[PDB]
């Protein structure tokens, strides 16, 4: 268990709600 999908989940997120 790397968290490759588990971190650019939650990074790729959060990085989206800034800019919305």
């Amino acid at each position: 268990n790397s968290g490759l999908s588990f971190e650019l989940l939650y990074r790729l997120a959060y990085t989206m709600v800034l800019h919305k």
